[PDB]
C-alpha cells in the first residue's frame, strides 16, 4: 500500500565525529517523493533544520550549513549525516517524507529517533 519509513529508535554517535541518522524506505510504484524534512526537538516544537524539495536542498540555519548532509544517491535513502558532533546535538530528530500517491493526492509519514553522543 503506502511507503514505509525505516528509522531506528536510537542512534549513538561519537563525540567530535560524524553520525548517520538512518531514514530509509523501499520506493513504491506510483509514489513520487516531493518533500523531505528533518527536524530536531527543542521545546514545544520540533524545528526544521533541513528541507529537500524540487528546488534542491535547504539548510536555513548558519549553524548547520556545512555540517549537515542528507543522503541522495540511492532512491529511498534520506538518512541525515551530522558532522563534528557536540554534546548539545543529543536530541530527538524527526524524519518526515511526503509523497504524491497513485491517486494524485499526497501522504506524509514521519518517524522520531534519538541521537546520543558518546565520548
Amino acid at each position: 500500500s503506502r511507503p514505509i519509513l525505516e528509522v531506528p529508535e536510537s542512534v549513538t554517535g561519537p563525540w567530535r565525529g560524524d553520525v548517520n541518522l538512518p531514514c530509509t524506505y523501499d520506493p513504491l510504484q506510483g509514489y513520487t517523493q516531493v518533500l523531505v524534512r528533518w527536524l530536531v526537538q527543542r521545546g514545544s516544537d520540533p524545528v526544521t533544520i533541513f528541507l529537500r524539495d524540487s528546488s534542491g536542498d535547504h539548510i536555513q540555519q548558519a549553524q548547520y550549513q556545512g555540517r549537515l548532509h542528507v543522503s541522495h544517491r540511492v532512491p529511498g535513502d534520506v538518512s541525515l549525516q551530522l558532522s563534528t558532533l557536540e554534546m548539545d546535538d543529543r536530541s530527538h530528530y524527526t524524519c518526515e517524507v511526503t509523497w504524491q500517491t497513485p491517486d494524485g493526492n499526497q501522504v506524509v509519514r514521519d518517524r522520531i529517533t534519538e541521537l546520543r553522543v558518546q565520548k
